[PDB]
Parts: C-alpha cells; sequence; structure tokens
DNA sequence: GTCGTTAGTTGTGGGACTAAAGGATATCGTGAACCGAAAAATTAGTGTAACGGGTATCCCACAACGCTAG
C-alpha cells in the first residue's frame, strides 16, 4: 500500500509542572545543557563522519584499494569495526553519556547520517 | 399797428419687415538708423574595489527509524 499520508509538524508549548521556581529553573537549566550537548554531539558526528571517506580516498591514492564503509567481520575491504552509524553513536556517547539522554543521540545520528550518504556525491 | 396762439401742414428722424436648412469667401500704398532687450548656445569642470565578522533574506536538498536487551 501507498503512503496514505502526509507529514505534518505541530507546535506545542510546555510549561514545567512543578511547585516551585528552584526545581524549575533545575529543569530548565538541565534542557539548555541538552541543548548545549546536542549541538556539540551534531558537531562530534559530522567530524567523525567526514574523516573515514578520507582515509579511503588516502587509500585509494595508496595502492588504488577498495576500501569501503563495512565491518570487517563481514567484508575483507571493510574497515569500521561496527556499523557506521554505530561508530558516531558510540564515539559521541562515550563522551557525552550521563548528561543528557541517549535517544536525542540516536535521533542526531539518524538524522545526519542519513543526508551525508546523499551528499556524498557532492 | 403789433405781438402771442392755435391748428394744420411739411420736412425730417427712428423703427418694423414668417418659419425649416446652410454658412465658402479677401482684404494696397514703405522712411532710415541706432540702441536696447533677452533669449539662446557654447564652454569648463570631476572619476573605485574588496575587504573582517555578523546577520537579514533567497533557492535547494533532506528528514521527521525500528528492534532487542538489562
Amino acid at each position: 500500500m501507498g503512503k496514505s499520508t502526509l507529514k505534518h509538524t505541530r507546535k506545542i508549548q510546555i510549561l514545567i509542572d512543578l511547585p516551585t521556581k528552584d526545581e524549575k529553573k533545575e529543569v530548565m537549566d538541565m534542557m539548555y545543557q541538552w541543548r548545549d550537548r546536542c549541538f556539540r554531539a551534531a558537531n562530534i558526528i559530522v567530524t567523525h563522519l567526514y574523516v573515514q571517506e578520507m582515509i579511503k580516498d588516502f587509500f585509494y591514492l595508496s595502492e588504488g584499494i577498495k576500501y569501503k564503509l563495512a565491518d570487517e567481520k563481514k567484508d575483507e575491504k571493510g574497515i569500521l569495526q561496527r556499523s557506521r552509524m554505530n561508530t558516531t553513536y558510540r564515539v559521541v556517547s562515550d563522551r557525552f553519556k550521563g548528561e543528557m539522554p541517549t535517544n536525542i543521540l540516536s535521533t542526531l545520528n539518524h538524522g545526519l547520517i542519513s543526508s551525508f550518504n546523499k551528499n556524498r556525491v557532492q
């Protein structure tokens, strides 16, 4: 069956449901920290998904090697030790865990790794 | 005999002359010379290119997951 839906987005205002000011402020500061960690994360993922392609290019300029993004346990020419999205998610979680939730990391990882493969041509 | 009055001319001046349509004209004669006025035309003079961050907008492409284990 075809897609019988069209994606849509709505803006819902939310207040923090706490009695006192200090708890609300603690939650709001935690969420601002979440913002900062998310942006630093996005930077880390994009750098870490740039570098390896240029390592591929380096090897190809060395001996025309056909190195490709795949787990070496599943590919002879693979260099990665796991799935690429897992590599970015790991290299961001190992540093930013315990401060902001990991679902933000997973969503950001998917959102950037999906687009970067399309941007490979450019 | 003479002077004002009245009526009847007599000459002279001012005012009329359907309605409807249409509706073209041609218009001489010559004396000079200098000064002033304003309206017009010609001429003389000055010139950019990219750059730093930071941020307002545009076009243009893509995303907006699903499953398993502690």
